[PDB]
């Protein structure tokens, strides 16, 4: 009853979905996707966004794969969600607490909801498959723009949904993105040479200041 996540180096992350009393949560692709994006050399010390020494909150962390995935790349992660998926998070982070070369620990954030502050804002924000909520996109984004500050590197990774009301729920979180951010697609060819889809997307986000 666990998923397997391989780093690069041959070490492997290893992800319970299910805790007690029904509140589970798999790993999504996307966040495997973002995962191993992660140990690309963008992230490396030679990297456009060295990920050591640096802070990183992810929000719907689900069972923490990609911030623990960050933890281990020398981050210094929090990994966020709602209540009922704290004991999760606390679960893997102890399977996983072995290859943490940063630091990691979970709290509750509610998306909407103002939480404990930063002291200055993460170099960081991650976010997996966080996008085809469509009640809590509004909240999402307040939380963002909240949180982040104009240096904030935000990554956001989606697997994109082509069926049903998901393209609808797709345009809207983009028109309420571009009021306070940029955005900017990170190509394929970026990608984990593996782990990667055209389905799947990656976005870096930034809080807008414009000159002009
Ligand atoms: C599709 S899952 C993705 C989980 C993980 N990031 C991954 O890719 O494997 C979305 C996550 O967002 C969380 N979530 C949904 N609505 C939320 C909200 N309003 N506030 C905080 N977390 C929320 C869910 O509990 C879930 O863990």
């Amino acid at each position: 009853f666990v998923r397997v996540l391989e780093k690069r180096d041959g070490t492997v992350l290893r992800l319970q979905q299910y805790s007690s009393g029904g509140v589970g949560c798999v790993v999504w692709d996307a966040a495997i996707v973002l995962s191993k994006y992660l140990e690309t050399p963008e992230f490396s010390g030679d990297g456009a966004h060295a990920l050591s020494r640096r802070s990183v909150l992810e929000l719907g962390s689900g069972t923490g794969a990609v911030g623990l995935m960050a933890a281990t790349l020398g981050a210094d992660v929090v990994v966020t969600d709602l209540e009922e998926l704290q004991d999760l998070l606390k679960m893997n982070i102890n399977m996983n607490k072995h290859l943490v070369t940063g630091s990691v620990q979970a709290k509750v954030l509610k998306w909407g909801e103002e939480i404990e502050g930063f002291p200055s804002p993460p170099d960081f924000i991650l976010m997996a498959d966080c996008i085809y909520y469509e009640e809590s996109l509004e909240p999402l984004l307040k939380t963002l723009k909240d949180i982040s500050g104009f240096e904030t590197c935000i990554i956001c990774c989606y697997e994109q949904r082509t069926m049903g009301k998901n393209p609808e729920i797709e345009k809207k979180y983009f028109e309420l993105l571009q009021l306070d951010f940029d955005f900017e697609k990170i190509p394929l060819e970026k990608h984990d040479e593996e782990y990667r889809s055209e389905d799947i997307h990656i976005i870096y986000i930034r809080k807008k200041k414009s000159k002009f």
